[PDB]
């Protein structure tokens, strides 16, 4: 089997990707977030908390005749931009693009954290790293992907993000129009339950290429990439005016500045981020001061190459027996 589902930026700066996924029976269709750094499937619903939600589609189990609670187990999960969710376990049938899960573990929010509340277009998450990080409790849940690992055609799923566009999560096959050139394959360590690799370095602009090992994830669900301090502030260098602000959180730039590209290492192979896919706007509304894309890791404890990294590329997440990841150009 395959599926094939677009993923649609939820505003103008490509903050986050959602994608369309049909749960019960008959389906219900929320909005869902496709993170590769966690392993919950979790949805707000019926159960979440009334002030909790603000225009959120939810999940309600009790009209799914194909829904069943999984008694006892609960969930919480805290994510690295701070935010957090917990509740309770359905399991029902989840579709994504055409490909189908019977008995996913289908997570109902009973408290969301404010972040979520706010952000009114996307009506939860769909775990995409490794089954190992699931927070289920007692009894450890698996993710959508390994769960249809077995039916798929290849087991493998691969992530097309846009700039500023609609993009496509494909399963179960790999679209050889969707990139140009080759796909290059690089190892992944699954010690830590991410799609954790090591970039080979890094290029600022039209400089020349720094070769130098950098160990990180690829995070669907980060939005943008987040780099040792060093390599950071090689980049900034290169704009004139940019600071790190701590005030605001992080490097900031002139809004008339042009930025330069960002090319990174895959093997011998060069992933080139555009200088605009690096500019996320003003500070605040009105404000002259803009929000570099690139940010430090120093602190976070582990290099992240999120949406705008991964935006750059065709991505292979290759699930088997040992995993891999794969970047083309496109």
């Amino acid at each position: 089997s395959t599926g094939s589902a677009t993923t649609t930026p939820i505003d103008s700066l490509d903050d986050a990707y959602i994608t369309p996924v049909q749960i019960g029976t008959p389906a219900q269709t929320l909005n869902l977030d496709f993170d590769t750094g966690s392993s919950d499937l979790w949805v707000f619903s019926s159960e979440t908390t009334a002030s909790e939600v603000d225009g959120q589609t939810i999940y309600t189990p009790s009209k799914s005749t194909t829904a069943k609670l999984l008694s006892g187990a609960t969930w919480s999960i805290s994510y690295g931009d701070g935010s957090s969710s917990s509740g309770d376990v359905y399991t029902d049938t989840v579709s994504v693009g055409g490909l189908t899960v019977t008995g996913q573990a289908v997570e109902s929010a009973k408290k969301v954290s404010s972040s979520f509340t706010e952000d009114s277009t996307i009506d939860g998450l769909l775990g995409l790293a490794f089954s190992t990080l699931n927070t289920v409790s007692p009894t450890q849940q698996k993710t959508f992907f390994d769960n249809a690992k077995a039916s798929l055609d290849s087991p493998v799923f691969t992530a097309d993000l846009g700039y500023h566009a609609p993009g496509t999560y494909n399963f179960g096959f790999i679209d050889t129009t969707a990139y140009t050139g080759s796909i290059t394959y690089t190892a992944v360590s699954t010690k830590q339950g991410f799609w954790e690799w090591t970039s080979t370095g890094y290029a600022v602009g039209s400089g020349t290429f720094k070769s130098t090992s950098i160990d990180g994830i690829a995070d669907t669900g980060t939005t943008l990439l987040y780099l040792p301090a060093t390599v950071v502030s090689a980049y900034w260098a290169q704009v004139s005016g940019a600071k790190s602000s701590s005030s605001v959180g992080g490097y900031v730039f002139p809004c008339s500045a042009t930025l330069p590209s960002f090319t990174f290492g895959v093997g011998s192979a060069r992933i080139v981020i555009p200088g605009d896919y690096i500019d996320f706007g003003p500070i605040s509304t009105g404000s002259s001061s803009c929000f570099g894309g690139i940010q430090s890791s120093a602190g976070i404890g582990i290099n992240i190459f999120g949406d705008v990294a991964l935006k750059a590329a065709f991505v292979v997440f290759n699930g088997a027996t040992t995993p891999t990841l794969g970047f083309a150009s496109k």
